[PDB]
């Protein structure tokens, strides 16, 4: 395949929903290169559970930990890591309030070469158990000889775009990373790097993070065809913002509007929101504490019940993981008939105005709260027009997209409501006979 699209390893299905899956444990071990140094992107770290999953000859090679926690939760993380002599902290500034550092990303710096790791898990234990999450790996890149002058830039533009996604922290342990960066050649990465970084950015700036940038790079790079107004968008992820006390707010009228662009010329697109139900949840292999994380509370949700009537249920036949709860975050445009996509991104963008971006200043200022990562599949950048959908994620032309669940989605039962992780759930047990008690 020429994607590099997998899913994490979940403890419970059959083997075979397993075989081509990948472990943390896996993404590190030394098959992947011969570690020297790494930096984990991440939000939750347990850095006891982390250093265990690098091979016991690598656990004392540099590691830096980029996060946003501040204060006692600072403290917190700190005193995780000072056991370990080899672990630097970098902590990413959140300038703009309610903001989070959400990217998950690592950069793997080999004796053979670079690798980028761009993924939606947690750095613990329970992200990478029994969850349905994303990762794409990036070539093994290798190092450009001392004296020759090139790029080593991709056609989409990669190794710059990272760049400068690292360089909007101003940090000076991620000035190292970006020195290595530039030292490597990046030219074989076939997919383009969607970032938010926390800002108000206006002018050209506008078109470099968020639902901005989404919309830029499909105006250039995707084109429109007949009957576009008929391929729906669909929006996959763990938790939902603020969207406003309307669909006109945000949702439908900037969001919407970025992601049914294609091509650079000139709604009534369906658009399907898949995130779990209540009874995913519950009959999942968490059970509820898997609704931990699905942070949607419910002050946030009864200001916008008129979101929910787009909500559709979580459903991943096609990768044997109906029952492994959802951290993964992925857009897509399908065909009306779901059989092709125009386009695909994984990310750790959830459904949110912090992450997306949201206009301010009359429509010349578009203001991002939070670090999110992801990266796009265009079919302009394999050569192709559209991505076959793949009908079984783990089945045998390596041109057709591995989907990692069902479409078309299936909307909510009129018995069904959206995970709420705030308030109780006591009418039926879970999987492991509890029920849910805040
Ligand atoms: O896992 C995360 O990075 C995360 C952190 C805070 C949230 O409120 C939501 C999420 C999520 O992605 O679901």
């Amino acid at each position: 395949n020429p994607f590099q699209f997998y899913l994490t390893r979940v403890s419970g299905v059959k083997p075979k929903y397993n075989s081509g899956a990948l472990h943390i444990k896996d993404i590190l071990s030394p098959l992947f290169g011969t570690l020297v140094s790494s930096a984990q992107f991440n939000y939750c770290f347990d850095v006891d559970w982390l250093v265990k999953q690098y091979p016991p000859e690598f656990r004392k090679k540099p590691i830096l930990l980029v996060h946003g926690d501040k204060r006692e939760a600072k403290a917190h993380l700190h005193a995780q890591a000072k056991p370990y002599e080899n672990i630097s902290l970098c902590q990413a500034k959140l300038d703009i309030a309610f903001g989070t550092h959400h990217t998950k990303m690592m950069l793997l710096l080999y004796e053979e070469g670079l690798r980028v790791v761009i993924h939606t898990s947690n750095l613990i234990h329970a992200d990478w158990h029994q969850k349905t999450q994303g990762i794409w790996l990036s070539p093994l890149y290798p190092r450009i000889a001392d004296g020759t002058h090139k790029s080593g830039e991709s056609p989409t533009h990669f190794k710059a775009d990272l760049i400068s996604y690292l360089m909007a922290y101003n940090a000076p342990s991620l000035k190292e990373w970006i020195d290595v960066i530039h030292k490597h050649d990046l030219s074989e990465t076939n997919v383009y790097l969607i970032g938010s970084t926390p800002g108000r950015f206006q002018g050209s700036q506008k078109d470099n993070w968020g639902h901005f940038r989404l919309k830029k790079l499909l105006k250039d790079h995707a084109s429109s065809m007949p009957n576009a107004e008929s391929w729906p968008v669909v929006g996959q992820f763990s938790s939902v913002g603020s969207l406003g006390a309307d669909e006109s707010k945000w949702l439908c009228s900037e969001f919407k509007e970025s992601m049914l662009t294609l091509g650079k010329e000139s709604s009534s697109v369906p658009l399907y929101l898949i995130y779990p139900s209540v009874e995913n949840v519950r009959t999942s292999l968490e059970g509820y504490p898997a609704g931990g994380s699905l942070p949607y509370s419910i002050q946030t949700a009864e200001k916008q019940n008129w979101l929910h009537s787009y909500f559709h249920k979580w459903s991943a036949e096609t990768s044997g993981r109906s029952n492994a709860m959802p951290h993964i975050k992925t857009y897509m445009r399908p065909s009306p008939d779901f059989s092709k996509i125009a386009w695909f991104l994984v990310t750790s963008a959830n459904l949110s105005k912090a992450a997306w971006g949201a206009l301010e200043k009359n429509g010349t200022q578009l203001m991002i709260r939070s670090y999110e990562l992801g990266v796009l599949f265009l079919p302009s950048a394999f050569g192709l027009d559209s991505f076959k959908v793949k009908q079984k994620f783990f089945a045998g032309p390596m041109a057709t997209f591995p989907v990692p669940y069902d479409l078309p989605p299936e909307l909510y039962g009129s018995k069904d409501r959206p995970w709420i992780w705030n308030i109780p759930y006591v009418k039926a047990p879970d999987t492991h006979g509890n029920m849910w008690v805040p």
